[PDB]
């Protein structure tokens, strides 16, 4: 298969998507989901097919702090890719066991990986994808990043050890934030990526994914 193949999984604005639209093969946009609790069903349907009429390929992030409304979503099997926003163990855990197709950095707001063996060989038999979200590391200090990429590296040599799929993005809510593959791929080798597994992330996995 083609080797400078390259797939951004998570954009949440239109700028950024038509600006990543030029650098990648295949851009995701993902609409960002608030709930506290439900849907609302009639109208997501009714957004979800005006974003695939406009954008193609629609991811859904669901943000909460409620694990019985990621069973819910996914029970309904709506045409879009089901991403849920890590931080919260209750919902790391949650979205795991649910078989959702991503698990976007489990480590966000934390001051831990908020990953673990457990989750890791979960996440392995339900095949959960790991997102690795660029966006943290721009909005931080020196202190913060530090922080920030100490999780990335442990949440990888989990992914890694336990055969987890996962995939590198830019998680991008402006055109500042979007980042070209080679930029990506080096967060994957800041993390400790080898150079064909960063390859991967932006490569094979996501094509495991967006068949959809």
């Amino acid at each position: 298969f083609s080797r400078d193949y390259f797939v951004e999984m998570d954009v949440r604005d239109e700028e950024a998507h038509e600006l990543a639209s030029d650098w990648f093969d295949e851009v995701v946009f993902t609409k960002k989901l608030v709930l506290e609790d439900p849907p609302d069903w009639g109208s997501l349907k009714e957004e979800l097919k005006e974003l695939r009429g406009k954008y193609g390929k629609v991811a859904l992030l669901l943000v909460t702090r409620k694990p019985s409304l990621i069973r819910e979503v996914k029970s309904r099997n709506l045409k879009a890719l089901l991403y849920v926003q890590g931080g919260d163990m209750r919902i790391n855990r949650m979205a795991i066991e649910s078989g959702v197709d991503a698990l976007i950095s489990p480590w966000f707001g934390r001051k831990d990986p908020g990953f673990d063996h457990t989750l890791a060989g979960m996440a392995a038999r339900r095949g959960v994808a790991i997102g690795f979200s660029l966006s943290p590391l721009l909005n931080a200090n020196p202190y913060g990043r530090a922080q920030i990429l100490r999780f990335m590296m442990k949440t990888w040599q989990l992914v890694k050890k336990y055969r987890v799929p996962r995939f590198i993005t830019s998680s991008a809510e402006s055109r500042w934030e979007v980042r070209g593959p080679r930029d990506l791929m080096s967060l994957g080798i800041n993390i400790g990526m080898e150079i064909p597994e960063a390859r991967a992330s932006l490569n094979f996995y996501p094509r495991t994914i967006v068949w959809k």
